[PDB]
């Protein structure tokens, strides 16, 4: 349970004063942003534009999408100086306007174009979950803007990339749904048959079974889901896909193509995470709080026998701490049993041992989280491994 | 003027269906985004943590601290299941509440907590103007935790900080004020004359010579205001250091002391650069567009003449991207007269042009956006020399 795990190792905390609403202390916001170095990292790869849109837009542009109409129970909504104002639900109207900006032409296409974009969204308080179901998130969203001869290879790239980063985590669960057409919806039947079909023929060509999901559609268009699972095995929507031939039209969206005449772009909606949250939800319960080395708020703890060694963990701090390697000395007057005990209830890969015979060597003792004693090793040694597993993301630790 | 040379280089965009919030494009947002990672540089050797509070928090804690009655205007508002929320315009209630989990001692002290936190301050639409004063904006900024014989140092290691950081900017019109009780303050009058006395000998200390602001100060406490000018010497409050005995104690902050009685924290607010958004336009002036290396968007656009050369420079634009500059390939059927003028013109610092004898050498022709002409040059070279300028983040290029 990610609850209990999250205040053990003090990743974030809730309150009565604000519902779904997170409050990451240190240790979750270095998890959350190691997970932003490894999106933008593959942003980079996969060739995306990376924007911010802003928190806030008009009532009157929430109207002209559908989300007022469709959406409006679920929006938070404030106003200034007679005008009323939708806290975003969403990121896409935002890129809308930001693609607007400037005349496009086939040229610009397929145009990526990813956010980190806070939404927030006034789910009913007793269908809230931990960091699974929340009412203010962070979705590793994207949005592209292509033509139609260009979706079959913009599909498979986003499917792509889901495996591509879900393989760094180790899943072998990935159920697949395909959700169609909800009874509130925008465009026609003809956009919304060619819709599904597109999506179903990209999952069909990449050899992935998948079940549908009637009606469960945004009503901006279907969806692909990746699902994960936690704990108790419950099903949580994490990556998603989707096909839309109808907010880019009503938000007024064009290009110029080799024709020379306008044309409107289709835009796919995608996001591999899902939410931050819920995707270190998932992971907490995954890995039971034993994240990989590279994603670990703390890496390694150095510790003293007596006082007589704290001078040698100290200069060994701030060599790990130099290495780039997140640190922390344990100099408290406690039994070197006790503070094994306490990192490990805190999941620190690595805990460091130093008595007389480690600073006469210039050698350090390693434990690690799960009770594994891995001797006496030099420690340019040490640290050598420790950036190899961090850099190459690896899910295992020294042995395993 | 920032709002033309952001069209012009398509940094950002404002419209009226949100007055006050920043659309980021691209190279806006890299910008931003570069601003982060510096800032972050900074926070790990001043050892600050790095939290996340929520956007929204209950109408009722904010009339804890006294914003509803000192601040409610500039408040944006919204409501769920028969509860009003505010959506914050400032940090430190969120950091305290952090700060309020766990049992904290002197031995936690000083506690320094920052977040690059999103604040909404409803701000009269008369009064925004571009990215200077807008209604959602990104601080800086951090809350320092200590004692009463602790505030001497942490506040100049906050005054060591501002200067640290705005060298790299080079800025040589550093105006500082100093901001005393408003007509509306909480606290008693001895906590104010003791908090202006010790940001008024702060300053004497570091030998900076202020005027003072009278009745300029925030309800929770003055302000030490580090103020930059724009290309019309108009004044904006960038940097500030604030002094708070105040916010802990409403809202039931406390630590255990030596002696082992609860004592309330002192709090120091600072903000360095201010917010991001109006660092940047003050930037954008302060530099015409010509953004050091480090900050530019694009720092190096490669271009060949014909096809014949493609190749070569999709092999080098690969190259140059490993090496972590961000790069662009130019192989449009366009005059490379033509190539050169457009990324001039867009303030790509480093222009790369490869003809045949470039190819055959493996060499690189290199230019400026100020016209000058490097010659050719070795590639592995150009590449370190690149990496030199950005590690350092130095003012000026290769050339000036
Ligand atoms: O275009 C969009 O607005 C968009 C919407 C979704 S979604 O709302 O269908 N998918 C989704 C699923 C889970 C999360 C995490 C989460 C956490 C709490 C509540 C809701 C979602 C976020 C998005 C996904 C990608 C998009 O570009
Ligand atoms: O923690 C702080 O530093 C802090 C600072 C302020 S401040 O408003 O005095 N500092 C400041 C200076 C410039 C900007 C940029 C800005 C401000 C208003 C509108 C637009 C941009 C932001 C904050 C208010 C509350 C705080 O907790």
């Amino acid at each position: 349970d990610h609850r209990k795990i999250g205040k053990q190792l003090d990743l974030y905390h809730m309150q009565e004063e604000a519902p779904g609403m997170v409050f990451w202390h240190n240790d979750g916001w270095t998890i959350f942003r190691e997970l932003e170095v490894f999106v933008r990292s593959k942003l980079k790869e996969y060739q995306y534009q990376e924007v911010k849109g802003p928190f806030m837009m008009d009532r009157v542009l929430w109207e002209k999408t559908g989300h007022w109409d469709n959406y409006k129970d679920a929006m938070f909504t404030t106003s200034s100086e007679n005008r009323e104002y939708c806290i975003k639900p969403m990121n896409c109207p935002g890129h809308v306007q930001i693609f607007n900006q400037g005349l496009k032409s086939y040229r610009d296409l397929p145009l990526r174009m990813a956010e980190f974009g806070s939404c927030h969204r006034n789910e009913p308080s007793g269908s809230l979950h931990g960091l699974m179901r929340v009412r203010g998130f962070t979705q590793d969203d994207a949005h592209i803007f292509c033509t139609e001869e260009q979706i079959r290879d913009e599909v498979n790239g986003c499917i792509r990339l889901v495996y591509d980063m879900y393989s760094t985590f180790g899943f072998e669960k990935i159920v697949v749904k395909l959700s169609t057409r909800p009874e509130k919806r925008i465009g026609s039947d003809e956009m919304w048959d060619r819709a599904e079909a597109d999506l179903a023929v990209a999952l069909e060509e990449n050899n992935i079974p998948f079940e549908y999901q009637l009606g469960e559609g945004a009503f901006y268009g279907p969806k692909i889901e990746f699902t994960l699972y936690d704990c108790l095995d419950r099903a949580w929507q994490c990556g998603t896909v989707q096909l839309d031939f109808s907010l880019p039209s009503r938000l007024s969206a064009s290009y110029v193509g080799e024709d020379n005449e306008r044309k409107v772009p289709v835009m796919i909606h995608r996001a591999i995470l899902g939410s931050m949250e819920r995707f270190i939800g998932i992971l907490t319960e995954e890995f039971a709080g034993f994240f990989p080395t590279w994603l670990a708020p703390v890496q390694v703890v150095i510790m003293n026998i007596t006082d007589s060694q704290s001078e040698y963990v100290n200069e060994l701090t701030q060599k790990l701490s130099n290495a780039g390697i997140r640190v922390k000395a344990d100099l408290r007057n406690e039994k070197i049993g006790f503070k094994i005990r306490e990192h490990t209830l805190r999941r620190v890969p690595y805990m460091l041992v130093c008595g007389d015979k480690e600073v006469e060597s210039g050698k350090v003792a390693v434990r690690t989280r799960r009770g594994k004693d891995l001797g006496s090793m030099d420690v340019n040694e040490v640290i050598e491994k420790l950036q190899q597993e961090i850099r190459s993301r690896s899910l295992k630790q020294l042995e395993e």
